[PDB]
């Protein structure tokens, strides 16, 4: 299964692999009154944006119904050359007035829930270098194709660190029935409405471990399924940022586990000089608060 | 504090610091009656262990009594070459004969335990490139300045992930006072027997941060003090055991907080080809058997 294995090739709870044998075209017939919406998040990337929509942009009208780019307050042509590409820029103000903003990528996801209205979200980072056209038709697949599946996970591999070493390992310690997800830090995903506006939605870059998680504990593992992208390739996260980055995913997974974080940030003590002789103390920011279900919110 | 801190210095709980104003020969008769032991777990360093040695060697008969080897059942030139330096090498079997050995670094430790005398033990690590002389010394200064210290911690720079990414923002969660603890995995500190023998060992490489959460668990804060080495050089460590080294940081520190781990290992998925065409599964064990208290195994 995992010794022979195509971009597209889905692989299933019950260790059963399906390969897809279909076209675009072909999926576009097998929604069946179900709609498409692509989400991408977007904070100051205006180099890679356009080619992210580029690689979708086919799809619109046809098997995607509305492209939206959730705009988390950009200070540089995010927004207008993400126009030029042909996708409507819905900012966090834009996308629910009535509720203040919080900082963080989750607060974006969960709000583009409210300004999207497929019935099918897939989600796809805006970040990516040179994605392949494929990618959303490969998400949405085992979704349209009905046996009980509500969230597809994607897996890669770079043509890593807080995946590997903080996620993933936490997860076979207090998940272990979730070990066999090999990317769930991963920003390439999809899940049906039902889902994504019945959970909670967690802050920063915890929002995607926390939606695996609620997925598995009140579905199970067959509603969860994993799609080989192939080759992924997105814009390398700065080092320093991956501590901050790691507590928010262990407060997170903490919280689903019913274990109470301290809400206590990360203090990083960074070096001033080659000799050690002083440090500077730096202390991220962790958020325990998880956004409510949409439906508590905005009801569909 | 911070702003101002030389290869020497100590950090104590109520932040505040004390510069070292002593030799090496001062240091000798601040021992008063207590004997100190040097402890150099070792697994395969061959190359390394000798200049390591060479190090702490004018330091015995003098402030250090006794300077042992721990043989891990190494299958290279590490006993030979640590005889020929002037060190007294133990095996794990010579250390503790009567009870069975287990894998780890943890093992080691705990049972050098038993095979050494001093009432302050100091850790040493083997692997350790070009050490400074003065290494032991720092370690049992706050120790030897009677003011309620029963562990040195000790932190510096290189001329980390695990620690970075897993230990420390874990620790931020669960144990926020040990919030200002520089290197919670590192391997050069320093204890009392009393503190030594009376808590458990946890097994692998999980023996430092249980040894550091359990001292605070039971001791508070006050006991704790941080020691900066200046500059430190090891062998770095390969990527691929990184994983293992943060679920096993992970099941040790869990169990100190009593929340249950599922000593389900770690799997990683390690990509066959540049394609990515077909995965390897590799599962890393995980240990949460610790060792008990010395005191109920060999009571000295
Ligand atoms: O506060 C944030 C942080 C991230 N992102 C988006 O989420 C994606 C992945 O973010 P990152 O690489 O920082 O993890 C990128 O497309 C970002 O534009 C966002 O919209 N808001
Ligand atoms: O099972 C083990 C693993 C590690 N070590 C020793 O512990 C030190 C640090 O180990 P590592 O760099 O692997 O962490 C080295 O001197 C090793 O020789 C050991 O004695 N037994």
């Amino acid at each position: 299964g995992l010794r022979d294995t195509r971009p597209g090739d889905t692989w299933l709870a019950d260790r059963s692999w399906n390969r897809p044998g279909w076209t675009v075209a072909e999926l576009e017939a097998a929604k069946a009154g179900r709609t498409i919406s692509v989400v991408l998040p977007a904070l100051d990337e205006e180099d890679t944006i356009g080619s992210v929509i580029d690689s979708i942009s086919p799809l619109v009208d046809g098997l995607v119904d509305e492209l939206i780019v959730l705009d988390s307050g950009s200070t540089d042509d995010t927004e207008i050359r993400a126009v030029a590409a042909g996708a409507r820029v819905v900012s966090r103000e834009q996308a629910l007035p009535e509720v203040p903003i919080r900082p963080g990528k989750g607060e974006a996801l969960w709000r583009s829930l409210a300004a999207s209205r497929g019935d099918i979200v897939v989600f796809v980072d805006s970040d990516l270098i040179n994605p392949h056209p494929m990618f959303v038709p490969w998400l949405v697949g085992p979704l349209l194709t009905g046996d009980g599946v509500h969230l597809v996970k994607s897996f890669y591999r770079r043509p890593g660190r807080v995946t590997e070493l903080v996620a993933r390992p936490l997860l076979a310690a207090l998940r272990p029935e979730l070990g066999c997800i090999l990317q769930p830090l991963g920003g390439e995903y999809a899940a049906t409405r039902e889902l994504l506006t019945s959970v909670p939605f967690a802050p920063g870059y915890g929002v995607e471990i926390g939606l695996l998680v609620d997925t598995f504990d009140r579905l199970g593992l067959d509603a969860i399924a994993q799609v080989n992208l192939g080759v992924r390739e997105h814009r390398n996260r700065p080092l320093a940022e991956l501590g901050a980055m790691s507590r928010q995913v262990i407060a997170t997974l903490l919280s689903r586990c019913g274990i109470p974080d301290s809400g206590v940030g990360l203090t990083q003590f960074v070096a001033d000089g080659p000799e050690g002789q002083s440090y500077t103390q730096h202390t991220w920011p962790v958020s325990l608060a998880d956004r409510p279900p949409m439906q508590a919110i905005r009801p569909r």
